[PDB]
């Protein structure tokens, strides 16, 4: 499925993202904008055996099990394809583990690159939550 932004916004607050380790819902609007285009079912087959799943582009290396990549870690518990769901409850629980388990937004390329130092609060202005 391809999200709006306000709808997407609206998911991602009933799903505990806005202030989530002091993180504003924008900045969670900005990295599935830039990561996916707001579409859940996107993947990105890298060289290195990896595989980057759905809205957020959760990597199969660390934070799923898709059973094809080299040194799977699993940390999220799920096997990838419940990533590639219209639903993004799996996605939104496996991305607060990343910022959790390792360290910030930073985690996303495209959160670093594209909204970092930018007016995250306008991705979610316009918008009824």
């Amino acid at each position: 499925k391809v999200f709006g932004r306000c709808e997407l916004a609206a998911a991602m607050k009933r799903h505990g993202l806005d202030n989530y380790r002091g993180y504003s819902l924008g900045n969670w609007v900005c990295a599935a904008k830039f990561e996916s285009n707001f579409n859940t079912q996107a993947t990105n087959r890298n060289t290195d055996g990896s595989t980057d799943y759905g809205i957020l582009q959760i990597n199969s290396r660390w934070w799923c099990n898709d059973g094809r990549t080299p040194g799977s870690r699993n940390l999220c518990n799920i096997p990838c394809s419940a990533l590639l769901s219209s639903d993004i409850t799996a996605s939104v629980n496996c991305a607060k583990k990343i910022v959790s388990d390792g360290n910030g937004m930073n985690a996303w390329v495209a959160w670093r690159n594209r909204c970092k130092g930018t007016d995250v609060q306008a991705w979610i202005r316009g918008c009824r939550l």
